């Protein structure tokens, strides 16, 4: 199952899937062709004792409010991007969102974003054991797809049409 592909979706990608204790593997959280997209929340739930969240560029523990580090999308400043993180570190929980704001000023473009890079976190390898991350939904997201919300240039949510394609496994048992 590799991507350059028609359907619409949301994943997740490794730049490895294999690493010992103490490597840092970068999970990019990406989309493909999602119309007039303009921002995300997704629900992101990973085994604590066996990774550990962290800044992907530097290496530093995330806490219960760290950021996402950007990607390609949603970091044109004139359209008034947001983010913010709301984790469970200790459960393996990540709870992350970002928007634009100035949404009028968005759709005036008319270049809507669809295709790209949302969101780097690293995960730091604690034990070389078989694991996996996945999109999950939340009680808080009752709407929900698969651990996923994303929305439009309207300020809709996208109520179906796409994929949420989960990243699979990490140091997998050969």
């Amino acid at each position: 199952n590799l991507d350059m592909i028609k359907a619409s979706y949301i994943t997740m990608g490794y730049d490895k899937n294999a690493a010992e204790v103490g490597e840092i593997i970068k999970a990019t959280v990406k989309i493909n062709k999602i119309t007039n997209f303009s921002g995300y929340q997704v629900n992101i739930k990973y085994d604590p004792t066996v990774l550990q969240a962290v800044n992907p560029k530097t290496g530093v523990a995330y806490t219960n409010s760290s950021l996402p580090t950007s990607g390609e999308l949603l970091v044109s400043e004139d359209y008034g991007p947001i983010v913010q993180g709301v984790h469970k570190i200790s459960e393996g929980i990540l709870n992350l969102s970002r928007s634009y704001t100035a949404l009028e000023v968005y759709r005036a473009s008319e270049s809507p974003e669809e295709t790209g890079t949302l969101a780097v976190v690293g995960f730091k390898v604690l034990q070389k054991k078989a694991t996996t991350v996945v999109f999950e939904d939340s009680e808080t997201m009752p709407n929900g797809i698969t651990g996923t919300t994303l929305f439009n240039w309207y300020g809709n949510r996208i109520q179906s049409g796409y994929f949420v394609i989960q990243p699979g496994e990490i140091n997998s048992a050969p």
